[PDB]
């Protein structure tokens, strides 16, 4: 009913709250008042993710038009998750991270597809991964994690 989603399941089943009220023509709280309403958030954000089950029929057609996140958690959250510095996502930036990422942007909200990139990683989806400068810790004698950047390395727990 009220869940926090955990940083590594995708919003396949969610639609963004700031998008749907949008297109619905209710308030940014109307969700508040339904009955049966089920939400879910990450937990370093208040951002309100509206579970597609709980729409009401009298807003179906709003929910149509709303933005699929299918694969996809908050950038945020993907940052969270991985340990990923969030300036790596910040195209300006020129990071080559960013360069293996699908990014998209809802109402101003960044998402990344976390979904694609374990699967570019060759990872079952319930695996904790963590992305970082190869360089930082390696005590075995060669590097045996998955480097995918000059400098970047991939481990799991």
């Amino acid at each position: 009913k009220s869940l926090i989603l955990p940083p590594n399941e995708f919003l396949d089943h969610y639609i963004l709250n700031a998008e749907f009220h949008r297109f619905a023509g209710i308030s940014k709280n109307a969700y508040k008042f339904w009955k049966n309403v089920e939400i879910g958030r990450y937990q370093g954000t208040r951002i309100i993710f509206l579970h597609r089950n709980c729409i009401l029929e009298k807003h179906q057609q709003a929910l149509r038009q709303c933005s699929g996140l299918n694969g996809f958690v908050l950038a945020s959250a993907f940052c969270s998750f991985t340990g990923l510095a969030p300036s790596h996502l910040v195209e300006k930036n020129n990071s080559s991270i960013y360069k293996l990422l699908e990014l998209k942007e809802i109402c101003g909200i960044k998402f990344v597809n976390l979904k694609k990139f374990y699967d570019f990683l060759g990872l079952n989806y319930h695996q904790h991964i963590y992305i970082e400068k190869c360089h930082f810790f390696s005590p075995a004698p060669f590097e045996k994690r998955i480097k995918i950047t000059e400098s970047m390395c991939v481990g799991y727990y």
